[PDB]
């Protein structure tokens, strides 16, 4: 049963996988990820090694939620699992989980460093929004979208790699309502998409900062101090702190995103430029009550040329604390079924 597996050294770690997976190359560390050729499917795959994911509750809750959710969702813009396995034979010896998905070519950090035409940028954006809408329809509100957890192929197809934060580290993309602990709804994810869109245009992180204080300052000093209605939705403590900040009017969007940042040589590109700038202005809106929704962003002219009911309207529960040993059991049952 273990002769089904072989081991190879990859850097500082050891991968022990099914024999079907061949010629492993490292493509990411931080679990460990390898590219591989899969002889049964005749295609390339990415193999992720979770080492002792039950070693603490943070690793374990995340790993478990991820595994479970991969069955609560089938959609081309979201990560899909081809295979799950462990080389260990019994609950007692169990250590590692390996997860296999289709191999993609790049993450969004890499694409952000490139200039893109409007057709590519808009298609990428459309796919993000489709994936999010599918998620929201399943009751999953992500709240942690970022360029590092989105991946693309050379043909511009896109996938979201994880399922976000639970109902209960890079933070530049987190919504104001998250950063300020204020409660949220579906369009909390529009903010992050706006941060990503804005970065793709400017080639610079919009709201960089070593901590949330820093981040909040970078947000208001560019977008302006938000309205009184927004302030009055904050808790006494946080509202105090946010209202006693140096005030700002902020800048308009032609100044935040000058005409020289876009391709605007032809009439096609001049028009798409102003339309891009319009969508940004509906997305980077501090007050969730005034921020565009996902359905409305899909209907926007910059995005809607791609619209397709098939992709947009595809069909769609406890969260609790446990010890290490209980997590190890929960997780092992999920990889074994
Ligand atoms: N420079 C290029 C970047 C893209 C690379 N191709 C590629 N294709 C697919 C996935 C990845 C990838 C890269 C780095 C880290 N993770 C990657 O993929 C995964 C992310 C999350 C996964 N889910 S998870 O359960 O492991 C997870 C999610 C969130 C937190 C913890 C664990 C993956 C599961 C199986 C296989 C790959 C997974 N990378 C090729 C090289």
């Amino acid at each position: 049963v273990d002769n089904q597996f072989y081991s190879v050294e990859v850097g500082d770690s050891t991968f022990t996988v099914l024999k079907r997976y061949q010629n492993l190359k490292p493509i990411g560390s931080g679990g460990i990820v390898c590219a591989a050729y899969d002889a049964v499917l005749d295609r390339n795959v990415a193999i992720k090694k979770l080492s002792r994911p039950f070693q603490n509750q943070t690793h374990a809750k995340r790993a478990y939620r991820e595994l479970v959710l991969m069955k609560c969702v089938n959609h081309k813009n979201i990560i899909s699992l081809l295979n799950v396995f462990t080389p260990q034979k019994t609950l007692e010896e169990f250590q590692d989980v390996y997860l296999v998905m289709e191999l993609m070519d790049a993450n969004l950090c890499q694409v952000i460093q490139m200039e893109l035409d409007h057709e590519r940028m808009s298609y990428l954006l459309y796919q993000m929004l489709c994936g999010i809408k599918h998620l929201h329809s399943a009751g999953i509100i992500h709240r942690d979208l970022k360029p590092s957890n989105i991946v693309v192929k050379s043909d511009c197809t896109l996938k979201i790699l994880d399922f976000g934060l639970a109902r209960t580290v890079t933070r530049y993309y987190r919504a104001p309502e998250v950063i300020l602990g204020m409660g949220y709804k579906e369009n909390v994810d529009i903010w992050s998409v706006g941060c990503i869109m804005g970065e793709m245009v400017r080639h610079k992180i919009l709201f960089p900062g070593r901590d949330y204080i820093d981040q909040w300052n970078k947000v208001i000093e560019q977008l302006g101090t938000p309205c009184p209605e927004f302030m009055k939705k904050l808790q006494p403590t946080v509202r105090n702190y946010v209202e006693n900040r140096p005030k700002y009017a902020g800048l308009t969007f032609p100044k935040l995103f000058p005409d020289s940042l876009f391709p605007a040589d032809s009439e096609h590109n001049k028009l798409k430029a102003s339309q891009a700038r319009d969508l940004l202005s509906k997305m980077l809106v501090i007050d969730p009550a005034k921020r565009i929704s996902v359905d409305d962003a899909l209907q926007h002219p910059y995005i809607n040329v791609w619209y397709d009911p098939a992709e947009v309207e595809a069909p769609p529960l406890d969260e609790r604390e446990h010890t290490i040993e209980e997590w190890k059991e929960l997780i092992y049952k999920e990889v074994m079924n």
